[PDB]
């Protein structure tokens, strides 16, 4: 019953409970004439919530906050963007205006600025080298190395064994790595291997787009990217 574009009209947001205090948020995007669902994460921390990634753009992200208040009824106090592309930082201004403290690595913030995208307010230090990990409220942030982008982060929820990969992880039904304009195809399989090695106890893996599954999404991702590199 994980929602797809056939269940979410363009511009709508849904939540899906993955585990106690862990949800994905799913929003249908329209981009370059294609329509597709994008995932992010919500994690409970006491009586507050941590948000991972926006819903792409001001209107979608406002709709996300509305859906969270309806379904969960706890305030979002902090948000993290997993890389600099407009789909993951677009909407940060809505978050910030709503009182959410927004975060990203310094690399993500620089790249977003240089692109003319919205820029998270706060820097996350300690994530500049492959294998680097930092605790942030109820999650661990991990920099696996360059993959979909050079700055991409993944997020682990230790209490629930849930890994959110952002666009560095592909769904099982995927046959291509998607937009690779800012990707490092040579490094990406190695970066996935770091994730595999560091989180061998992950039970649920959530890709940037599409259906969650188990740890096999990681090996599948490496395989697709390697086959792409042809
Ligand atoms: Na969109
Ligand atoms: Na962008
Ligand atoms: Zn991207």
């Amino acid at each position: 019953e994980y929602p797809t574009v056939n269940e979410i009209p363009v511009g709508e947001v849904r939540l899906y409970q993955i585990a106690d205090g862990v949800w994905s948020h799913i929003a249908t995007q329209s981009f370059d004439g294609a329509v597709y669902p994008s995932n992010g994460l919500i994690v409970r921390d006491g009586d507050e919530l941590l948000l991972i990634d926006t819903a792409w753009g001001a209107k979608n992200t406002a709709a996300l906050l509305a859906e969270i208040e309806k379904q969960i009824g706890l305030p979002v106090t902090r948000a993290v963007s997993t890389h600099f592309h407009d789909d993951r930082v677009g909407g940060v201004d809505v978050l910030r205006a709503a009182g959410v403290a927004t975060y990203a690595s310094p690399s993500t913030r620089r790249l977003a600025e240089a692109e003319g995208n919205e820029i998270p307010t706060h820097s996350l230090e300690g994530l500049s080298s492959s294998g680097d990990a930092v605790r942030f409220g109820p999650v661990e942030l991990f920099y696996p190395g360059a993959a979909h982008s050079t700055d991409n982060l993944v997020v682990y929820v230790p209490s629930a064994n849930v890994l959110y990969g952002g666009c560095a992880v592909l769904e099982l039904s995927s046959t291509s790595a998607g937009n690779v304009a800012d990707a490092d195809l040579a490094e990406w399989p190695t970066s996935v291997e770091r994730i595999q090695k560091h989180y061998p106890e992950a039970e649920v893996v959530i890709p940037g787009h599409g259906l969650p599954g188990g740890l096999d999404l990681l090996q599948h991702t490496a395989n697709v990217v390697k086959a792409h590199k042809n």
